[PDB]
C-alpha cells in the first residue's frame, strides 16, 4: 500500500494473543481490556526504552466497542471499561510519541461477537476511526463471505485514504481464504494493504511457533516474493515474555520472525516482563536486520537430516543474514559447513557478527570450514558484511 | 526390592538427558562424560544446598567405560577420561557424604556401543561395582533377548545381594518389552527392582514431557497400584533447567512427577542451572510430598473438556495433594469447582497451601466453591490437611 506508512515492518505492542477478549476488570484490572492497559502499555513502552528501539505501535484488538453501534449507527468503545473515550486514549498515546492501533472486523460480527464493521459501514468506521486519531487499523474477516471480503478489503483502504489521515492497514483477507494462490492474489494485497495475516492465530507454545514457521517457508515460494516496503506478510504476534516458550525458543521466534521481514508486535505484559524476554526484544542488531531499507523478506536455504535448519536474508550495504536453527531434542549441536557451501561468493571474506552474543569473526573466508553450537530449540543467527 | 533402600523415591543427579554420550573432553572439557563432570555436580550437590533437601545420588550413564574389558574380563572406565578410576570417584562422591551410581546394559552391548553385561558376566560386574563402592546401578536392556532379561534381571538382583554392598538397583526392563501386562509382570519387577524405567527416553521439549504423562496416566490402572516404599515407577529423569521447557513448564513437570511419587533425578548443569530452575528443584514442601512415607502413587481424576487435568496423591497424616493442570494455549485460566465435587469426605474442612506460592487457605470447607487460575502448561499444586 503506497501512503507512506510501514516502509518497515510495523514494530509495537499488540493487544490479542496474551490478553484475548478478558473483560473481567472487576477482577482482573490490569489484564482485562480497558483503556487502562493501553496506557499503562503506552508508559512501558515510553519509559523502558522500547520507544528509541522503535517500537511505536500500541494496537487494540478485539473486544473493545459496546455490543452495538449507538443510535447514529457508529461504534463507540464500552462505557466501562473505555470510559474516556478513543480519541482521548489516542491524545494520551500520542502525547508519548506513540501510535494507536485499533481493530474491527468486516463482516457482521467481529471474531469475538461485537459489532462488525458490514459493507455499507466501511467509510463510516474508516471515518469514525480517523476522526479518534487512530493511526492503525486490523480488519479481520469473521463473518464475511469471500465476496463481500473482495469488495470489502478494497473499499476500506479507499476509505481510509479518504479520511486523509495515514493509517497503517493491516489485511487479515488471505487468512480467511487460506492463504495461498490462486485464491490469494498477493499482488492485489500489496496494492491495497500495508500487511497482511497470511495464516492461523498464533498461540502460547512451540508447536504454534513451529506449525507458522513450517507453513510459511514451506510456501515461501508463493510469499516471499510479494513483501516489501510498504506490503509485508504477517506471520502474527511475538510471544517472547509469556507462558510457552522457553529462553532458547524465545530466541528462535525473535530470529525466525527477522528473517521473514515480520512485523514484530509484542504481545506480552510489559509491566513484568523478564530481563531475559526484554534483552530479546530489544536487541539492537537484531532489529536493524529486521528494519533491513530493502525489505528482502529472507528464505529457508537447508533442511539437514541432522534436523539443523538454515536461513538467509539478503540485507543492504550488500550483507546477509543467516540463522542456523535446531529442531534436534537431545543436546547442543555441532554444525559445520563454509560461507561456499552455503552458497556465498568465491575468494570472498567477511566481517561476521553474532547476533545474540555480539562475538565478531574478523574475517572469514568463504572457502574456510566453521562450526556453529546450536542448542535445543535455539538458533546461532549471524550477521555478515563483505571486505574489499 | 527388599534392600531397605529406596523407602522413598531416589533423589539426585543423572548425566544422560543433558549431557548424553559426549565424549569430546577436548572442546567439551566440562560437558563430556568425565572423572571431573561427576566430581564437579558432586561439589554443586554438596555446596548448594542440594545435600540437605534430600539429592544425594551422583549417576553416571551411559559411554564412561572403555572400549572393551580389561585382558581379565572386567569393566573398566575410560583411561582418559576417567584416569584416577571409579573407586577414586566413589570416594570423593563419599567424602561429601553423597553416593554414586554407575550405568550397566543387561546385553551385549549398552545402547551407546559401550561394553556390555552379558549373562556370564553379570556376578562379576556386580562384584566390580561393589568393589569400586558403587551405591547405585541403573541396567540398560540394549541388545538382549525378553529370553536373555527375563533371566539377566533376577540374576543381577541376586549377584548384587551377594556383594553384601546395599545397593539401589534400577531396571530398564519393562521399557524394552512394552511396559504393559501381560508381558510385564509388575509384581515380579517390586520382587526384585527398586525402581524401574516403564517408557520410552525423556527428550529436551516439552512434547515429550506430554507424551511421558499421558501413557503413564492413560495407563494408571496397571502402573499406580505397583509403587511403593522400595519399588518405584520411574517416568525419567527432570529436565528442569535445560532447553525445552519454560518456566510453568518446568514448574508442571516437577509437580506431575511429584503426584506420580517419581525419583527425583535431574540431568542438568548444576554450575549453570537459573535461580528460578533452581527454586523449583529445592522447592521443601513439593520435596515432602514427593518423598512422602506412604509411598502411594497419585492419579489423574479428571480430564475436564476445558482441557484442564486434575490429579489427586493420597498422603500420610491423612494429608492429599492436588495438581490442577492446564494444557490449554491461550492465556490464564479459571477453574471453579470445590472439594465435595472432587470426591473429598462431606462437612470437613482443610487447611490448604499452595505448594508454589506458599499462601495458605485457613479452613476450606469441602462444600465451598473455589477458583484457581492457571497458567497456560502450567499448574496449580495445593497441599491439603484436614482439621479436626
Ligand atoms: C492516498 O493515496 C495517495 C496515492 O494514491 C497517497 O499519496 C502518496 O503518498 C506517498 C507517501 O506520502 C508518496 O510517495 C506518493 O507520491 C503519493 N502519491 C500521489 C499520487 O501523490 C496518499 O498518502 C494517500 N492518503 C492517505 C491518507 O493514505
Ligand atoms: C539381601 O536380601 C536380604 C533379604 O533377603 C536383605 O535383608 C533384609 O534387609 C532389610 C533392610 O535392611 C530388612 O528389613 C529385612 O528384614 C532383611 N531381610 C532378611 C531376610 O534378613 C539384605 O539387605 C540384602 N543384602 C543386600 C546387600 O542388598
Ligand atoms: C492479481 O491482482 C493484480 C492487481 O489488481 C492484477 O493485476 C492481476 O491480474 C491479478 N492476478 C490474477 C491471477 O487475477
Ligand atoms: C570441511 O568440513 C567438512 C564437514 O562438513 C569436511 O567434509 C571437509 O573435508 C572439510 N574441509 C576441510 C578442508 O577440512
Ligand atoms: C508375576 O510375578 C509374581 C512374582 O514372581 C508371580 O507370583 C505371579 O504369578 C506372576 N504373574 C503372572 C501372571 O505370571
Ligand atoms: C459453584 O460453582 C459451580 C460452577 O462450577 C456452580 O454451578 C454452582 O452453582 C456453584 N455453587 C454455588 C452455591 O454457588
Amino acid at each position: 500500500l503506497e501512503n507512506g506508512l510501514a516502509r518497515t515492518p510495523p514494530m509495537g505492542w499488540l493487544a490479542w494473543e496474551r490478553f484475548r477478549c478478558n473483560v473481567n476488570c472487576r477482577e482482573d484490572p490490569r489484564q482485562c481490556i480497558s483503556e487502562m492497559l493501553f496506557m499503562e502499555m503506552a508508559d512501558r513502552i515510553a519509559e523502558d526504552g522500547w520507544r528509541e528501539l522503535g517500537y511505536k505501535y500500541i494496537n487494540i484488538d478485539d473486544c473493545w466497542a459496546a455490543k452495538q453501534r449507538d443510535a447514529e449507527g457508529r461504534l463507540v468503545p464500552d462505557p466501562e471499561r473505555f470510559p474516556r473515550g478513543i480519541k482521548a486514549l489516542a491524545d494520551y498515546v500520542h502525547a508519548r510519541g506513540l501510535k494507536l492501533g485499533i481493530y474491527g472486523d468486516l463482516g457482521r460480527l467481529t471474531c469475538g461477537g461485537y459489532p462488525g464493521t458490514t459493507l455499507d459501514r466501511v467509510e463510516q468506521d474508516a471515518q469514525t476511526f480517523a476522526e479518534w486519531g487512530v493511526d492503525m487499523l486490523k480488519l479481520d474477516g469473521c463473518y464475511s463471505s469471500g465476496k463481500e471480503q473482495a469488495q470489502g478489503y478494497p473499499q476500506m483502504a479507499r476509505a481510509l485514504n479518504a479520511t486523509g489521515r495515514p493509517i497503517v492497514y493491516s489485511c487479515s483477507w488471505p487468512a480467511y481464504q487460506g492463504g495461498l494462490p490462486p485464491k490469494v492474489n498477493y499482488t492485489l494485497l500489496g496494492e491495497i494493504c500495508n500487511l497482511w495475516r497470511n495464516y492461523d492465530d498464533i498461540q502460547d507454545s512451540w508447536d504454534s511457533v513451529l506449525s507458522i514457521v513450517d507453513w510459511f517457508f514451506t510456501n515461501q515460494d508463493v510469499l516471499q516474493p510479494f513483501a516489501g516496503p510498504g506490503h509485508w506478510n504477517d506471520p502474527d504476534m511475538l510471544i517472547i515474555g509469556n507462558f510457552g516458550l522457553s529462553y532458547e525458543q524465545s530466541r528462535s521466534q525473535m530470529a525466525l520472525w527477522t528473517i521473514m521481514a515480520a512485523p514484530l508486535l509484542m504481545s506480552t505484559d510489559l509491566r513484568t516482563i523478564s530481563p531475559s524476554a526484554k534483552k530479546i526484544l530489544q536487541n539492537r542488531l537484531m532489529i536493524q536486520i529486521n528494519q533491513d531499507p530493502l525489505g528482502i523478506q529472507g528464505r529457508r536455504i537447508i533442511k539437514e537430516g541432522s534436523h539443523i535448519e538454515v536461513f538467509l536474508r539478503p540485507l543492504s550495504q550488500a550483507a546477509s543474514a543467516l540463522v542456523f536453527f535446531s529442531r534436534r531434542t537431545d543436546m547442543p549441536f555441532r554444525y559445520t559447513t563454509s560461507l561456499a557451501k552455503l552458497g556465498f561468493p568465491m575468494g570472498a571474506a567477511y566481517e561476521v557478527q553474532d547476533v545474540y552474543s555480539g562475538k565478531i569473526i574478523s574475517g572469514l573466508k568463504t572457502g574456510d570450514n566453521f562450526t556453529v553450537i546450536i542448542n535445543p530449540s535455539g538458533v546461532v543467527m549471524w550477521y555478515l558484511c563483505p571486505k574489499a
